[PDB]
């Protein structure tokens, strides 16, 4: 039962939020953010640059100043702001999922059960975390009295992605404030209304100036003003491998500040022939055109033991032939359209690679309206490891399907790639699930299943699909500065 | 008491380890190892390159592939490996420190009460770690199962620097053996021999052929090779900021590969007026000038309060005077040489430095011995912030003697660094105790003690100095890869 | 700046708790509960007996059935709903607080300020660990997949006492509810009325039926039913030692049920020579005079060190006499009655025994009014150990101040008691502090502060004084079932 | 490879091990401890009673005092101590093997192979925590320091059965010692030797007097007055139910010592039909037969899917009657004889209930031997949940077969039962068997396996199986008292 949504949600925020105040930007420049929908216009939002990233660091080093509001506030306490901050979007839960429609693109429906439920259940999981992250007490030798204090890393810089705007905001500012630290935040280009507005309900939760700050911007300019600054002592980053590169480059090259990444991958789902038929296809088809296929995680190399291909096959192309695409706002629309221009293209650019390298095109394969960023759901089948659609992520309703026989060569097929942040495995046999599971070089492995998604569990990749983890108790690990204090006793006793 | 040193001891191992055998660099060239004790060569070394690691990398990745012996081997056998290696280890302990000793420098005394039981306790220690870092089974929402499975990084590279060659190399390769990783190690090439004998030692032991790897050389090539090698996991820096810097960045170039590192810095040691004066005396000499001063943590800025200052400065002065500058092989001797030529003019460079500056020089200052690298003990009063010596690592036997009034003013002074890998408060209130640790920057706070280490307690830099954590719990961190295992079930229940 | 209190609040519920609806006793009977601040009947409650704890333990039974609403609700909900009942408690908190006073006696300002406050705390605390309480995925020997499930305990029966019966009550559900588990709880006959109340929100915030049960009556004849009931699986009770025995004896003559006791005690509050004279002052007056000494950890034996002893003792009675004994209502008052009768005469007892021993009164002995149960803040000087009054419980407004000269000596009589739960040490001197904080045997040592109760900080008792720990993560270790899943695998890996 | 057995050991140690050394009962009396083999009397042993453990418990109390060399000694040297122990009982395996079955009647290769190779993991495990329980550091609020110091429970009373003499030692001194605690053993009267001459070996290793004392005797006797002790902090027992209610019953009446039980259980094994034939099989006699049917989570409720139940019970059959009993000595044997003649007419006993209840005798039935206490592997079919046999631990060579039809039927059969210490599930099958593995009401679900301990792998019983559990991190937490220091500081910062 999901409310009637405001097909024109109007915009309260398109600035610079630093201290709690918006800014334009100092150049005075803007950019505007158009809704993939219609190709037209939103907004003009303000363009932040190295000076403005450089205004925010200062007010966030500010506010994390020792005996400031924010260092002193009990741990507990930042666990209430965390939970009012969720009772505030999930007051404003209607808006914000049609803002984020407009912007991003993605079905209004699934904004509002899907992303803002994860945003919801995020901050709140980690709003329980604020006063539990306990440090330890240590049986060092001799009579001394050991232990750590947990701390906050402290200004920690967040640059984000487009394709779950508020969703990636939250999974950054969970942490990072239940364990006290202070962030600037450069928020995707292509869709920073959201996130801008959040900050505005920061605000009304009451969270001190300082704490959270954020950047609208480019990458190259606000993003890497971020990445090299000198009073940073924390960088998390979620993207393309391509650009992580040059996150840890920055980081290596300015103060050493520490570094987690999100990045890219080209995930396998293995499909074998004891499984599900129609569960394995209703999953499968999930698995690659969630979210128009802009998913990190994305099963986009779909392996199909020999068997039940024909079949499997069968009815994929069934499947993604009845996917609706159109308005994101119709109740009826399963995929709305791609990002921005730039998407829509190079999208096209892989589906005609596709075909030039021999993939067989069973389905979709053009543009889907001639108007917006629309793109047929496309399936490629008989695809082989070498092919460039079979290596590179597409980030769009492009599926492959390859086809294998035995365990042992799926295996070998399915990590034989430089990515490695998700998995899949779909099968009835314990023995199966739990070798494959162990066998995968993927930081998670679903097993009859697809995007689980939990605040309570880790999610992060294995070799280039990057490095740390986010959600869970894990989350915090990155967000917190280690420091032991050995005391001398009069005499140590157990 | 000691047993007697061997004052030559002779030399058994001086090539490339590689699948638990001896091999000579490809090139077949090899470098000389100096005593700086007599500024004589010891003997050649294997000076292994770029195309010796890519041998060290294969050797290690074939050890870690899914079905061998390292990867099915039960994670309590690895304890039983490591507890047989601290044993082996335990047997030729006088002839390790004695080769310590003759390679490095530091007192036989010394190497063989501090340095090899340190070894000894770092190793027993992670050898119980080896099957106790559980994962974890999580309460994820929906009808589904989810754990995480804690494996290993895979193939780390691992830097070491030359001040503490055996103890350097325990504290890498405990963590990293007992979580199932395999290594590729790059010792110093001012001190290759030790670590080359263990290598000997870790192959009686029992570990399989390709588990650990040494490849001794110089940095630029050996180690800049490891940090950029395309098939290296994760890879482990001591030493430099400044190499630091270049090890992150041929990681970000490189795969992306995960870093940690343990860098310099420039330690505070305040000095409480209500301290105990002899106490704090004392352990402000040895925070100083342990090691020949060669210690990452060592207390190069003494801050004394002003009502103490004068006698502080005057008993100093007098501890450092008596310090017993000789052949480290000498049971009389305190100090031995600095390690190398390059440090020894270094740090004679930052003496004069000292002086240019008008740092009041109270004692020492100049060359100890005709032969050998001997510095005199020496000690600089009057100490400013701005001046250089109160700035960068001199890594030697320089002390720097500041004055301070309030306890607000000395948090600042001593925070106002780039660098921050420990410091130490002395004083006799608990209330001063407790702030003052709260309040430094420091990853490590020493209160009534310095230099207290513990296998079980963290140890890290915040800022410059560097990120990660080696010791302890936390010490297995940075060597697991975190894989998420979400299944799916009929019935989720509690 | 409290609101102000309705002097008379309306009784809503007091019947017993079962599925969420009210009901009489089978046996119709019912008792009265009476104000001791007028010693006249508030109103009657429904006498819970075995007949009605049957009813509630099968309800509590069948909600806990695999399947059940409870059992399949998701865990981060479980902390919504807690999050919920707080919410409610803080709308009503000023109701709340009135009929706690009504009740108990003690000071509305109190029953407002802190006693809601620590139930708020206390319960949004657990709300956070819902979805945090982690299993383990162990690396067992063999090839095996090992892990355990954290599981609810199952049916759980929750005696509780007088002296805090809102936050008795919370520190009870807290845990339970947040690890899964349904409860039966039987409130303090003296205090049933609260806790009455707060079911009624606990079916507000939407807590399946039978998740909550509430039983109000006698111990005799409820409580003992409850410990002795085929099925509960685990008992945690929160009384006096005497009945602590009757209820693990009842555990263990019936089905084996877990059980957990929080009892009294009789801890130590030691004052050393160089502590804040006016803080130790104040805090022992607090440390004894608390909710009208009514505390489980009250600091029943305050040493004195024989330098400061006169002074202190002085200053001691002085506070003691200016302390406003009268209408819990009235905000100048810091005292009221005490519970009932039966305590109010147990105390002239005390008091009297005191003085047959030979202890010094100082001040106060006697009744402080004509009507209600109140009495005269009471100090005992030169009390000696093997008085009864420095030996036993008195739970009442009665203060022992003790004598000593060394910190050994302090020390093993501090310790010379079969009670543990609580201690303080008064010291500016660090070493002091870290020589009694781990010298005495206590479950909480308080150092410069008394009754400092932290949500997340554990609470319990060492010898006699009960066992298990409150609050904090190990307040749920006792609501789990660990069990292990060792899963058969092809062949395991690292 | 199996050494060539000492068949009679000679007896070095049979008298009460007190502060290190062996003392004569105060009484002098002994009692006979019996070889099951041939019926004849070993030796004789000290018969402890109550003042034998009261000198236990003060020479255990003596060792822990504050200060003394096992309550100082560093917590690493406590887990080289662990290790040492562990290597002397490596170096006379041979002999305690023998010794093992000369006093038990289990098999020398079983000995030898299984029990000493759990014993050395058991201690070798525990041994590597000594150092690694951690205590916490908490955020609590306001301006306090708050962490938790994991202090050792104290003097811990230990009641072992006879069924696994070294490896029951083993489970209950590795958790203990490795937590600093001081115990007073009680070793089965059935078999003491073994545990006393391990005695011997603890002195050897190093291990201060009154740390581990042990205290050969009676149950009603020397039992009851470790468990009824006034100064016995902990009681962990375990045996029988029966007495496990009588053991918590003693803690109750006394001093409220904790208490932690593992008690018997009548544990399912379900084998579905699409479960490996052969393999459930062979496993389902393991899990029944071993150590003469001796073992508390015996398989002695195997349910068989009708589909499968013929070929099952056919080969199951055919299986029990090829078991080979006879001498423990010979190679050959598989099964042994019964620990005595109180059990061998016991088990007789409830064969003939079997037989007169309606329970289709299959195989065996009756005495093995004209000697010894041989009883021939016995198989009963048709099995129904109302007959005696298939609720009542037999502790003996008898097989229960039931047949059953579905999956939620077979839930609901195993899990009626009070007992719940493990349970088995082999099938083929991924949501059978995590539909089972959660739905099973026991401490241990073993799936297409039985009998899998692992020292890292938690093991205790639900319901009437005990309380608590061993083996793991979770063995530790009855051994461990929690310390809550919380200290006022000037000001608290994150
Ligand atoms: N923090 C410490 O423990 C520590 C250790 C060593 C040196 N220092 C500082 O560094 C100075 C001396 O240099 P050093 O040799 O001791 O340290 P370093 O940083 O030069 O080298 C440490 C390790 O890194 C290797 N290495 C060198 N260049 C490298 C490169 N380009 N790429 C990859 N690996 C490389 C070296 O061979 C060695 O194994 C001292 O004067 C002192 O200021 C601090
Ligand atoms: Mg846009
Ligand atoms: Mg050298
Ligand atoms: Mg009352
Ligand atoms: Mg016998
Ligand atoms: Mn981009
Ligand atoms: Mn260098
Ligand atoms: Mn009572
Ligand atoms: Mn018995």
């Amino acid at each position: 039962a999901v409310p009637a949504p405001n097909q024109q949600p109007e915009v309260f925020c398109n600035q610079i939020f630093i201290n709690n105040e918006w800014h334009d930007a100092v150049s005075r420049k803007t950019f505007p953010t158009v809704n993939p929908s219609t190709g037209e216009v939103i907004c003009q939002v303000a363009e932040g640059d190295k000076e403005d990233v450089d205004k925010a660091v200062k007010a966030a080093r500010a506010a994390f100043q020792l005996g400031s509001p924010w260092r002193r506030m009990d741990a507990s306490h930042r666990g209430r702001l965390l939970n009012r901050l969720a009772d505030l979007i999930e007051r404003d839960r209607t808006y914000l999922a049609a803002l984020e429609t407009l912007d991003n693109g993605k079905p209004y429906v699934i904004s509002y059960l899907v992303d803002l439920d994860m945003v919801l259940k995020c901050l709140r999981y980690y709003a329980g975390w604020a006063d539990k992250y306990h440090g330890k007490t240590i049986p060092i030798d001799g009579d001394f009295f050991s232990y750590t204090r947990h701390e906050p890393v402290g200004v920690c810089g967040q640059i984000i992605p487009w394709n779950f705007p508020l969703l990636m905001q939250a999974w950054k500012l969970g942490p990072a404030l239940a364990t006290g630290n202070v962030v600037v935040m450069k928020v995707a280009e292509q869709t920073p209304l959201t996130a801008l507005y959040v900050a505005n309900l920061i605000k009304e939760a009451g969270f001190p100036p300082g704490v959270v700050n954020i950047v609208p911007g480019f990458g190259p300019t606000a993003g890497a003003a971020i990445a090299s600054h000198e009073d940073v002592d924390k960088v998390a980053f979620t993207g393309s491998t391509e650009i992580g590169r040059v996150i840890q480059v920055a980081a290596g090259s300015s103060n050493l500040k520490r570094v987690t990444l999100e990045l890219g991958g080209k995930s396998p789902n293995i499909i074998m022939s004891d499984a599900d038929m129609d569960w394995a296809v209703e999953q499968a088809h999930f698995a690659l055109f969630f979210n128009q296929g802009q998913c990190c995680c994305a099963g986009s190399r779909t392996f199909v033991q020999e068997d039940i291909y024909d079949e499997f096959v069968e009815r994929s192309v069934a499947r993604a032939k009845s996917r609706v695409v159109g308005n994101p706002f119709d109740s009826k629309t399963e995929q709305g359209p791609q990002v921005d221009e730039t998407q829509f293209k190079k999208i096209l650019g892989y589906i005609n690679t596709g075909k030039q390298e021999g993939a067989k095109l069973l389905c979709g394969g053009g543009i889907a309206a001639d108007r917006g960023y629309f793109i047929q759901p496309t399936v490629f089948g008989d695809v082989q490891d070498g092919m460039t659609i079979a290596k590179e992520e597409i980030f769009g309703p492009v599926m492959q399907i390859l086809k294998f026989k035995t365990i042992e060569e799926v295996v070998g097929r399915a990590n034989n790639s430089t990515y490695g942040l998700a998995a899949a495995v779909f099968t009835k046999d314990l023995d199966k699930a739990n070798y494959l599971s162990q066998a995968l070089q993927a930081g998670t492995v679903w097993v009859n299943c697809y995007d689980v998604f939990g605040a309570q569990s880790p999610f992060g990749g294995y070799k280039m699909s990057g490095s740390g983890r986010e959600l869970g108790e894990y989350g915090l690990q990155a967000y917190t500065e280690v420091k032991t204090v050995t005391v001398k006793v009069p005499q140590k006793n157990s």
